């Protein structure tokens, strides 16, 4: 009858209180976790865009450097060379010489 | 009356629905800028992320010849440096030569 069906309709009403009550503690739960989470792979991420930028700067340092130290073998060369020229020359007047006394 | 009142009531919702016309005609063309906008700053903005990976990849490119070029160098200087130092040794041979004829 209609008492039997409210007695029954209000006991599942309070059956779904209670899930609901869950729900909240359930989701309230869930989100701690993603709030977490999210704090992490953004921290992380805001980190990783920094030591590329450091990775760029100092890459573009090493390179400048190599430079500068490449050009400064050059002329390193450059000077010996002229050494090894002298040295040539400075040994064909030795010969001639020790042609002339022999 | 109520004649004048619904006659002067009715002109005025006459009006703002030639507003409320205007302003879909105003804003949809509003938004025909802003979509062009947009597929332009992001057009460029993809672009801009492919030029900074090729600057990226050929600058370690170029550090890395540098660095194969530099060692290069390290190496012809050595050998150069050996070189000079026969020529020292060569020189100081005829040296004693031309110091005993004379």
């Amino acid at each position: 009858g209609s008492h039997a069906d409210l007695l029954r309709k209000n006991a599942e009403v309070t059956k779904q209180v209670s899930m609901a009550r869950q729900a909240q503690v359930d989701l309230e739960r869930e989100k701690k976790e993603l709030e977490d989470s999210l704090e992490r792979i953004s921290d992380q991420g805001q980190r990783k865009t920094q030591e590329q930028l450091e990775v760029l700067e100092s890459l573009k340092q090493e390179l400048a450097t190599s430079q500068r130290e490449l050009q400064v073998l050059q002329g390193s060369l450059e000077t010996s060379a002229q050494s090894e020229a002298n040295w040539a020359a400075e040994f064909a007047e030795l010969e001639k010489e020790r042609d002339s006394l022999v």
